[PDB]
């Protein structure tokens, strides 16, 4: 159970990784053009922030004691997949009317949320080896 969580969170870690990256390249993706390219981002986002609180929150929790170190790093991928879908709620296509109004508010709802999540995780005896080696095994 415990160390099967590593192999669990590991996977959670670089999948993070991964929605970070889809985030970032329709953003850049449309730059030079998209209608739909937002709306992928935006319902997809939905799903993926609902299936942070209803599973990788509660395992977080589970190993959180064990192994500090996968899990603040677990919780540093998670804070920046979430700097990314805030920039993505308030943005420039977002300013065209209609489509895009019937998704922003359902994905705000639920960041604010799992934001919240990572707060009292953020504050349990704050210390700079839990952060440090989330950070060189973060690397890539």
């Amino acid at each position: 159970a415990a160390d099967s969580q590593q192999v669990h969170e590991e996977k959670l870690l670089y999948w993070n990784m991964a929605v970070r990256d889809f985030s970032i390249l329709l953003n850049l993706m449309k730059v030079f053009d998209s209608y739909p390219v937002l709306h992928v981002c935006l319902k997809y986002g939905r799903r993926f922030v609902e299936a942070f609180l209803k599973q990788c929150m509660p395992l977080l929790d589970f190993s959180f004691r064990k192994h500090r170190e996968d899990v603040l790093s677990l919780l540093q991928t998670l804070q920046l997949n979430t700097r990314l879908l805030h920039h993505l709620c308030g943005h420039s296509k977002i300013r065209q009317d209609t489509r895009l109004t019937k998704h922003v508010p359902l994905l705000k709802k639920s960041l604010e949320l799992l934001v919240c999540r990572v707060k009292a995780m953020l504050v349990l005896n704050n210390c700079r080896e839990a952060f440090w080696l989330g950070t060189l095994k973060n690397r890539d």
